[PDB]
């Protein structure tokens, strides 16, 4: 690295999203004339939640993590009441607008998508890496398409143990992280599971009204297939859905599954 950026190198531009502890901007190096997603942080707001030691292992994975599936983090630098984060910027959006925008998506979108998540996560998982956070709101698109994992913020060393508050909704943990139980790489390959539940049937399999009835059917892993999903599909995410960590999938057989060769 060596390069220590002030607010001053950037122009910013549109504004992406967000509203968090801050939001995410369009920015552009005026120097090289670089395009990248600035996103900022108003420091108060963090603070005040202490992610300090959590944004602090955000940066710090998400910098030294290259693949092409992983949305890279290029540096960072705080303001006089902020901090701003230099990403890299996918030009198609969040893959959970995507969603919202088709509802469903078909066997190659969602073979495809789950075969560049499996490689992604195998290469993290190579390095005891565990993301513990994929929503399809935490899912991008580079200009090609190409699904790219970001927000690393409740990534996390692993094997581990999870004080985490675990604020949000329980729609993408496993019965380990939610019982808070201790857990490993298994746990992102839950999450894959209900991800691709998710990309063929428009929501999640636990999907419930409130924190406490999705705890149940989560813990109990009680779901069910609508009539159109395919058997191939029921398998794998059959396989990815079992209630003890050990029993779920590796990555190869992911790759490999018979149904997952119905995409790119
Ligand atoms: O549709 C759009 O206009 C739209 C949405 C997203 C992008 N890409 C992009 N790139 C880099 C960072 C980033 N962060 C976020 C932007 C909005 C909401 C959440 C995030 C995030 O941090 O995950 N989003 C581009 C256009």
């Amino acid at each position: 690295k060596k390069r220590q950026w002030a607010l001053e190198d950037f122009e910013i531009g549109r504004p992406l999203g967000k509203g968090k502890f801050g939001n995410v901007y369009l920015a552009r190096e005026k120097q090289s004339k670089f395009i990248l997603a600035l996103k900022v942080l108003f420091k108060a707001q963090l603070e005040k939640a202490g992610v300090e030691h959590q944004l602090r292992r955000e940066v710090e994975i998400q910098s030294h993590l290259r693949h092409p599936n992983i949305l890279r983090l290029y540096g960072y630098f705080h303001d006089a009441t902020r901090v701003y984060l230099i990403l890299e910027y996918a030009p198609l959006g969040t893959v959970y607008r995507e969603l919202q925008k088709l509802s469903k998506f078909d066997e190659q979108r969602t073979a495809t998508y789950i075969t560049e998540l499996a490689n992604a996560l195998s290469y993290c998982h190579s390095k005891r890496v565990i993301h513990r956070d994929i929503k399809p709101e935490n899912l991008l698109l580079g200009s090609a398409g190409e699904l790219k994992i970001a927000d690393f913020g409740w990534s996390v060393h692993a094997p581990s143990s999870r004080r985490d508050t675990l604020c949000g909704t329980l729609d993408y943990l496993p019965p380990e992280m939610i019982e808070g139980r201790m857990h490993d790489e298994k746990v992102d390959l839950w999450s894959l599971g209900v991800l691709c539940y998710e990309f063929l049937v428009g929501k999640p399999p636990f999907e419930a009204n409130t924190y406490q009835e999705t705890y149940k059917r989560i813990s109990r892993v009680e779901f069910t297939f609508p009539d159109f999903v395919t058997e191939g599909a029921r398998d794998l995410i059959s396989r990815l859905l079992k209630h003890n960590p050990s029993q779920r999938p590796m990555l190869r057989e992911v790759l490999e599954h018979p149904w997952i060769t119905a995409n790119s």
